[PDB]
């Protein structure tokens, strides 16, 4: 019965209607234990989400929890791993091999994909969740 | 020819003449992408270098690359594993799942292991590598 930390991602792409996200199924929270890192590309070995796109990387990015210190709930670090692409985390810009912690609410931009991410604290630390929600309008 | 990156690592156990780091190689640099994280513990499936030590956990820590902003080198990051036992590094105590960004040289303690790590910059970012050596000293 314990709450688990949940990151709501709401996603957005203008062609987005042609199956790009059909690889990523909506509402539905998916577990996953604090050892896992979560991955985001065109890869389908590599990511647990992929994005069926020629200008998406084999990875594009990397979500991993942690807790910060003093603080009973999970966080969420974000690290670009495209050579080709940049990374907007609100307005700062991650190029290769880039991080940084997330906060509460941000928005991710990486080519023309409009990513928004709102983390809902839970009580569980050995696992967080993730659900997606698609906006059929652009988020910025 | 380019430069690859070494994370050289020095450690020490009290009870390393029982075979404690039989399933570790010493003075052989293993070369690792840039996408992989470096794991360590008990568990031989989930982490690349093993303990065969009832005290140590089935992940202890891991090691990841970054690219630190305005920086053209690999930098590395530490996040503690272990619910049971903390991770000093240097002066400060790691929590389970708390993480810090290393400096060049610093010293890991955990339990009764001692490690000292110096990172020698490369050229490459695509891919790093790692090298033991075991002391017959304790390191502190």
């Amino acid at each position: 019965e314990e709450t688990v930390t949940c990151l709501q991602m709401t996603i957005y792409h203008p062609g987005q209607q042609s199956g790009i996200f059909k690889s990523i199924r909506f509402c539905s929270k998916e577990k996953f234990p604090s050892i896992e890192v979560v991955k985001f590309g065109r890869n389908s070995n590599m990511c647990q989400y992929t994005f069926q796109d020629k200008q998406v990387s084999r990875i594009q990015f990397v979500l991993q929890p942690f807790k910060q210190f003093n603080s009973s709930v999970l966080s969420f670090e974000i690290k670009n791993m495209s050579k080709k692409t940049s990374l907007m985390v609100d307005n700062q810009e991650l190029g290769y091999l880039n991080k940084m912690d997330l906060p509460y609410k941000c928005m991710l931009r990486f080519g023309e994909y409009q990513f928004l991410l709102q983390k809902e604290d839970g009580e569980s630390v050995e696992s967080f969740e993730t659900q997606f929600i698609m906006s059929s309008r652009p988020l910025l």
